[PDB]
């Protein structure tokens, strides 16, 4: 499992933060695909989230002007936290707390989301938002299919490569 990156330098957030949030996201999703994340239910077809610098740039607009991402029909998650130590360990913790927010986790874990980007700002407090390309609906079921081993096991989107039992597409347009 490693970060899969799409496009350029709307990626302003430093590697270790970016990789911490990405590994948290795709780490969970991978366990849920394998049906082995406690509390999340039966194995299923899961797309990995491609880290998208464009979507990180939208996340940054979203912090600057709340409501922005919804205008573009995006999923959004938010996580914050006061802290005092290293900004990097604070974030590690904030995510753990964030993982106990059942509403937020619905977006994090949505099998038909295929890309995301997050941005954060320091005020000592940190605020992060993530933008996702597909937002689940309330009551929408997440179960279905099976965890990919070969590319053919990916049904949701057309041009998908299976890797680490996660399906990846770069064209879910
Ligand atoms: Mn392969």
């Amino acid at each position: 499992d490693i970060i899969v990156d799409n496009q350029g330098s709307g990626c302003m957030v430093d590697r270790p933060f970016r990789e911490a949030i990405d590994t948290f996201h795709n780490g969970l999703r991978q366990r849920i695909a394998k049906g082995e994340a406690e509390g999340y239910g039966p194995a299923r077809e899961m797309y990995g989230l491609v880290y998208d610098c464009g979507l990180e740039e939208e996340a940054r607009k979203e912090i600057k002007l709340p409501g922005y991402a919804d205008l573009h029909h995006r999923g959004v998650t938010r996580f914050s936290g006061d802290y005092e130590g290293s900004a990097i360990s604070a974030l590690k913790e904030i995510l753990e707390t964030f993982s106990a927010d059942k509403n937020s986790m619905r977006q994090v874990v949505y099998p038909k989301a295929t890309r995301f980007g997050c941005s954060g700002r320091l005020r000592r407090r940190m605020d992060w938002v993530c933008v996702y390309d597909k937002k689940p609906k309330d009551g929408e079921s997440f179960e279905g299919g099976k965890p990919c081993n070969e590319n053919k096991d990916c049904t949701y989107y057309k041009g998908s490569t299976c890797e680490w039992n996660l399906c990846y597409t770069f064209f879910a347009a």
